[PDB]
C-alpha cells in the first residue's frame, strides 16, 4: 500500500504506508494520518501533506526562533493556525515569553491533533502562559484590543495583514509561511507587495523542509523595525546562548544564512 | 499521463507524470519529458538529473570552490557525463585547462544527444580534454596536476572497509596543486548522516581542512544535500562575503541560483548535521 501527494498534478512525493491510524472522507474534504517508516506519522488533508512527525522540527524551529531571537525581547506571541501545537511547543521554550495565544478555525482540529500527533505539542498545551481562541484569524482584526510582539501565521489575505499591524506592538514582527519557491514566485511577489503597504521592512528568509517538496520554502518577514534582519550573527549567538535552546536544525549560523536568497528569487522581486 | 516513480528508497519517493519517453533501455536507463522538470534522466530507478533544476546542483558544485580558491587555472571533473559541470567551469575565463575523466565514452555522447542543454555547446571549448578511465585509476595521473577537483563520486561507506584509508582520496591529493580544493557530492543529509561522517573521517587523513557545504536540489528528494569540502588551505572556507563578491563582480557570471550571499551561507549547517559530525576531532 502507498500514498501519493496530490498537491500538484504533474509530479509529487509518495510514501509507503505501514499502518493507517485515522482516515475520514466527506464529499468536500479528506483527512488522513498514517505511519511511514521514514517520516513517522504523516498528516494529509485533501491529498496535500500538512506535517510529518520526523521533519516538523525544521519547519517549526525556523518558523519560531528566527523572529523570536531577532526580536530581542518578545514577551507576547500570537500563533495563527498551528493546530498541531508544534509551534506552541517551540515558542514555549523561550523562558522570557510571558503570554502565548493560538487562534484557530475550530476547537476540533486541535484536540484531534492532540490525540493523533502527541509529539507535536509535546505537553506544551499544559503551559501556564497559553491561551486558545477559536475564531477566524482574520477576525482578530477585531482584536480583543490585544497586542503582540511576534505573530506567526502557520498555514494570506490583505485583510489579515492590516489587522496584524493594528495589533502588533511597535517593535514587532510578523512571519508567515509563504510556500516553496522553485516552481513559482508569484506568491512571494504578491506577499511582498501587500505586506509593504502595512510594513516598512518586508523580506523573506528560507529553509528546506524535506516533506514540502521542491527545494527551499520561503517565510515572509514583515516589520517596521528595519534593523532586525541585519543583526550580526554574534548578537544572535549571544541571545542564543541563553536563553538556551538546544535545537535540532536552528543555530545562529543558520539564522543569519536563512536570509540569503537564491538569485532567481531575488530577480523575481525586482 | 503515465507515472514514473523513483525507486531509490523502498519506503518513499518522488514521482513524475510522463508526457513522452525520449529513450528507454532495460542497466535500466531512461529519459522522458515531464511538464514541470523538463527532461529527466534516471538510471536503475534513481533520478540522475533534470533539465529544469540541474543548474542549482551544477552552479553550487562549481562556483563555490572556484571562487573560494582565488586563481583556479586547471580543473578536473570526475563523473559529470552530462557536461553541465563542464558548462559552468567553462564560464570562468581565467581557467586555462579542464579535464573530464569518465567511465566510458558512451555515456557522454549519449547525454550529448539527449540532454543537449546540459553541456550547452561546452564540449566545443578549446580548453577541454576528455579522458576515459576509472577515476580511482587516475591515482596514476599523467603526472597531471590540478587546482580544483570536482567529483560525482565518493569513497563509499562499507561494512568491512577502512575508516581512514582510501586509494581515491589519496590519488586526489597526490595530484592537487598546493593550494587546491576537492569537492564532492555527498548525498542528502536528512535521513542519514553516516555517509557524511565517514567522508569526513577519510578525507581528514589526506587533508588538513575538511567540511561540508549545502544546497537544496528539488529533484534530489529529502531537503538539503551536502557537498564535501577538502583542502590543505584552511582559510578557504572562511573568506569574507565581501571578497567573494569582489571575485564574483568579475569574472562576471550571471548565475541563477549562486550568489555571494548564498556562497557564504552554504557553509552554515543544520544542527543535526553538526552533532553527527561532532565526534570527528578538533
Amino acid at each position: 500500500k502507498q500514498w501519493h501527494e496530490t498537491l500538484h498534478d504533474q509530479f509529487g512525493q509518495y510514501f509507503a504506508v505501514d499502518n493507517v491510524l485515522y482516515h475520514e472522507k466527506t464529499d468536500h474534504q479528506d483527512l488522513i494520518i498514517f505511519e511511514n517508516a521514514a517520516f513517522g506519522r504523516v498528516m494529509a488533508l485533501d491529498g496535500v501533506v500538512q506535517t510529518t512527525e520526523r521533519d516538523e522540527f525544521i519547519y517549526h524551529e525556523m518558523m519560531t526562533h528566527v523572529p523570536l531571537l531577532a526580536h530581542g525581547h518578545a514577551k507576547h506571541v500570537l500563533i495563527i493556525g498551528g493546530g498541531d501545537g508544534a509551534m506552541l511547543r517551540e515558542v514555549t521554550r523561550h523562558k522570557n515569553v510571558e503570554s502565548i495565544t493560538m487562534v484557530e478555525i475550530d476547537a476540533g482540529v486541535v484536540s484531534f491533533c492532540r490525540q493523533y500527533l502527541p509529539n507535536h505539542n509535546a505537553g506544551s498545551y499544559d503551559d501556564p502562559r497559553f491561551k486558545l481562541v477559536i475564531d477566524d484569524g482574520v477576525n482578530f482584526v477585531n482584536q480583543t484590543s490585544q497586542t503582540f510582539d511576534v505573530i506567526i501565521s502557520d498555514c494570506f489575505t490583505s485583510a489579515f495583514y492590516e489587522g496584524c499591524k493594528r495589533c502588533l506592538n511597535p517593535g514587532g514582527i510578523f512571519v508567515a509561511q509563504n510556500g516553496v519557491c522553485f516552481l513559482q514566485q508569484e506568491e512571494a511577489i504578491d506577499s511582498h507587495r501587500k505586506l509593504s503597504h502595512y510594513f516598512s521592512d518586508v523580506g523573506f528568509y528560507q529553509a528546506a523542509i524535506p516533506t514540502y517538496y521542491g527545494g527551499i520554502m520561503t517565510f515572509a518577514w514583515a516589520t517596521d523595525n528595519d534593523a532586525l534582519r541585519h543583526l550580526s550573527t554574534e548578537i544572535i549567538q549571544a541571545r542564543f546562548l541563553a536563553s538556551g535552546l538546544k535545537c535540532r536544525y536552528y543555530n545562529p549560523a543558520i539564522h543569519t544564512a536563512a536570509f540569503a536568497l537564491p538569485q532567481y528569487l531575488q530577480d523575481a522581486l525586482a
